[PDB]
């Protein structure tokens, strides 16, 4: 009833591990328009795990892998003493589908994300955000189906080590204002792994 | 327990929307052989909905949408003093891979839609004939698969505007007579949509 | 009984959905006085959703609507290290008779929605302020009549995206201190839309 | 429950007050016919309330009003040994259309109120009359629409001291006889006001 | 808590009628393109009660009306074994705006109410069709408001016999086929009148 | 309630039948090093169903199917006084990655299956062994995704006759000795079968 959940997470080799990675972001100067930032982050197994050797292709033994959760944390490198504030939008795009501009395609005067169901109001000077959702992984580029929300059905997939796949996530935009900004973006994933397997000589 | 049910609803956006259009089906002559005309039926979401502008590119300002149900509806044009009956089949079929012969292949003499497990007789100068069914996406060119009837796990997909994917369903095979004659075929999408996002300058 | 309420909202096309924009609020200088800053604000639909095709005229495919709520919020751009710090009043106005002075009136010496029964206090170079509340239509330009609050009663008014109408908000008086500072307003409508109409070729 | 109503009187400002004024009824004399003298009273906000300041232009310092009662008296000003009595009637009419003729239209020989569903018979040379009901405000010219009574749905009216407008209320016909005779008419208002707004300097 | 809802209507003179006319309908020939005839009903109660006298100007001797319910009948004139068939749509409209082509626009050829939440389909050489709903005053031509359906909050209207204002009903769509053919339409109002005012002499 | 199962059996045409194969493996010689003989199965189901008619392409006139469990049996050739005894592994490989080493990689030295979590050893000259699991079908080349174990919730397939997709199985690993020794290989496919369509003249 409750050991036969340990006898399959014994079999199978089931294990549940947090894998975190930081990046930086800059906001980029604009003088009397106060435009967005927009830009987007995708997540990839390869950026979290380095590489092993040529016995273990992968740091951690495990032969599949499905994504929990991913945090995502925007962390402030300036005070709250600072001379421009500005309000922007952080939302979750499952599809792998953006409004980010091309290299081209100016950034807006609008916020192109104020109107969706699931944004939420970054103060995006000096102040935390974060959020907190399931990630889709990116399989097909003709169709672009994805499953709902469901633990116990959700698709496994191989731990290749450099041949991951991408994992969609957030889309943000970003009030531009007097001064450039910095973030310390950081993101932690939530895996589940399956199937331990060690060689040894 | 059913408010929760509510904000599920509310956070990301979901509505349910019927949208129908009309086609015509003509079934040609046949001389003293009561021979079969074959087609089938597939739906594609941009039939049923029109272009957008480019900053709104759908007139359903909607991310993501799957399919619930179909209902086809075969209107005749003939009253019932027809002087030739015929008695055809109508099946649903999933895998999008239907008996329709080619150009170059003949109309068969015998009904290739009889045996089936989900046939049902369609009357077919003058009657009215309905379908009720979910339809399945047609996502794989190689293996062709395709998920059981459940609404909790049934895929998303998103809403493109004209990249928009097939959906499998009907076949049928209709008795010829004498007289060509006409039907009109009402076809009824049951669709759920989820993610609003209208762009507003 | 309560799936008499769900084929209330399906026979009539019943949705609910949630409306953003921003715009930019400037309090100018004022030298030795400390004068106050007097404006206001209606809503008005076409501000909201932008324009739609020849077929469609609306992006949003409804024919009726009421509004349910407004949410207004003001989101300072200043630090808390600002130095002046200004104590003004926020109030609703439901009939559209504000205390706004003309071109040729100046700016008052005292407050002049302090005694008003539904006024807040907006600590106002650096702080967030909001005010929710039911806005009223402006019809009758003659009389100026209003409803009560009451949900199930609440007047139907025609989506015509252009001919749109007026609903009454805020009124606000704001103190005027040694430097010019900002506001980002965002308004925030919460809207019931009635009688899907989307036209298809 | 019942601190609920508190609490929105006080915080929407609403105050009952009750407002009376007077006027003097003159019916003419008539030799030999025994005519009708008949007119109509409607009820405007500018009679019961003065003029007030620059600052404060209402001497009642609140922004809206409805009108829940009127009451009407009619007062003899002779004893009830007057040598003739005359029986006439009362009406309330709610839309604003009378029967009163214009000027080139005699006094009619007949009651124009006898057979209407809310007369009330007034003795008319030396007798006490009220009525006692709800108007209806004068709001369109072509429809000429009016609410049934509901006080929890009763519209709203800005109390502009000046720019009033008017309340249908009573028809009436009064038999003419030998001598001209005389009322004063009492008219009482029982307002509910609404949004307490005074000007201090 | 019963008599009391009697000596309501006795008091006000409360009374139901049912008030029908006729109409007939053409629908126009088309050669090979099977177009679509777009039209649209409004109620007055002007056709519905002749003139009266100099007197008694109305009829019906009532002061005030609201409309509860229409009924429109399509009644066909051709029989069952007509040679062409159509499917059509009819709708309520309550704003009373429609989508009827003016002089100059050629009649679509496409069904403009398909997609409408409240459309029937009306089989449309030969059977009988119905619709049966609350109409709706056309009071404002600049905000065109409407009520919902509360029958105890319906709004009075002065019955006046020649300056009735209008009701908004019912729009529709019907197949046009290789002949032109009939129908005769059917209004019935069911009418609540209120205050009995008889004139007599 | 249980009626329902079967009427979802007779509706969609639901069997279950059992296919079988038999295939002979050869372990080589190794001469003084024990090393390891290395390789895998997979299951197509081309296999186990021969080729049809040009009418019927496949001898199971069924239209989709879904495998639900593979059966492997080892079968020995060699009788238990055999001089010497190995000891191997056989592990299920659901996502068809082993390793078995390509054309000019050599036979190992170690036991590369020897840590997996779901390993069985086989006792490999004389003896018989069996694993039962469940296989997935082997449908993305790009992102190897395969569903969780759900009997409920298992994708379908179309039966194609010669297009058929594979099902990952099995990985081995036997211990070589003295002499080369024989293997029959059972393979027992438990299929679930979908929509009977046999097609007659």
């Amino acid at each position: 009833r409750f050991r036969a959940r340990y006898r399959w997470r014994r079999k199978n080799g089931i294990t549940n591990l947090r894998l975190t990675r930081q990046v930086e972001l800059w906001v980029p100067k604009d003088a009397a328009n106060a435009s967005f930032y927009v830009n987007h982050y995708t997540f990839d197994l390869d950026d979290f795990i380095p590489a092993g050797t040529q016995l273990n292709s992968s740091p951690l033994p495990f032969k599949y892998y499905r994504i929990r959760k991913v945090k995502v944390e925007f962390q402030p490198r300036l005070p709250i003493t600072s001379p421009f504030r500005g309000y922007g939008s952080t939302v979750p795009i499952l599809d792998g589908a953006f409004v980010t501009p091309a290299t081209g395609e100016s950034d807006p005067i609008w916020d192109p994300y104020i109107n969706f169901s699931g944004r939420h109001v970054i103060r995006t000077p000096a102040w935390y955000h974060k959020r907190y959702f399931t990630p889709k992984p990116l399989i097909d580029g003709n169709t672009g189906f994805f499953q709902p929300n469901n633990k116990q059905n959700a698709l496994w997939f191989p731990n290749k080590q450099g041949q991951n796949i991408q994992w969609s996530g957030l889309g943000f935009a970003m009030q531009k204002g007097n001064e450039a900004y910095n973030y310390q973006v950081r993101f932690t994933l939530y895996v589940q792994f399956r199937e331990f397997d060690l060689f040894n000589n």
